[PDB]
């Protein structure tokens, strides 16, 4: 049957209206360097491959930004990253404190997003 | 006398066929636009008829609550609390009832347009 291609990648791709990288999955492969991208939000629209990031999960270590409430530029680093019950979730540091994210409130920076792109960028 | 509605929480339809998402009023736009930031950090203009002015989600609405994987899960509100200053929902769905935060906790298309007579700033 179907073989394995990128579609159905879980991805963190670039939003162009503020540059951030955010949580979602290909749904489609549509050719010539674009694709249709699903957000965790259920919002689909086209993404070029070289705005995608094969990352899941992102990679311990990473320098991200944290959402919650009232704050869209807590900046932290990834700790670690576990299942609970086939959900993702994340640990963040942030100055010697740690919290537990589920997977689509960590996006990234248009800088954080960069550190990325050699190693993870899609093409 | 005067209303201003900006720096209050909002549940809010910023493409044509989308969702209501959470999110702020910035700013008064003018022209019955206003910019909203919603919680994931985009801001963009959007028209006061698809603004809902409603900070918690009233009891017994019907919603849908992101998971992963999830982007239809239908269900409804049923209490609310907050845990550290963030707010969390419980959901109901099928007799059985979980806790989603707040930015999780959106409406469907149809979902929003049914409140728009009661909350819509339009
Ligand atoms: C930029 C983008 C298209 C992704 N969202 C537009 C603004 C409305 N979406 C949200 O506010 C929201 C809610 C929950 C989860 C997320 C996600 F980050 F995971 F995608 C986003």
């Amino acid at each position: 049957g179907h073989m394995n291609s990128f579609v159905g990648l879980r991805v963190v791709a670039k939003w162009s209206s503020n540059g951030y990288f955010y949580s979602g999955k290909i749904t489609r492969d549509v050719g010539a360097g674009k694709y249709k991208l699903l957000f965790d939000d259920g919002y689909e629209c086209d993404v070029l491959g070289k705005d995608i990031l094969l990352c899941d999960p992102i990679p311990l270590d990473t320098e991200v930004t944290a959402l919650s409430e009232d704050e869209y530029f807590s900046a932290g680093v990834v700790k670690g990253h576990r299942k609970e019950s086939g959900e993702l979730y994340y640990s963040i540091e942030k100055e010697g404190q740690r919290k537990w994210y589920k997977r689509m409130a960590v996006i990234l920076s248009l800088e954080q997003g960069n550190r990325l792109r050699e190693q993870y960028g899609l093409g």
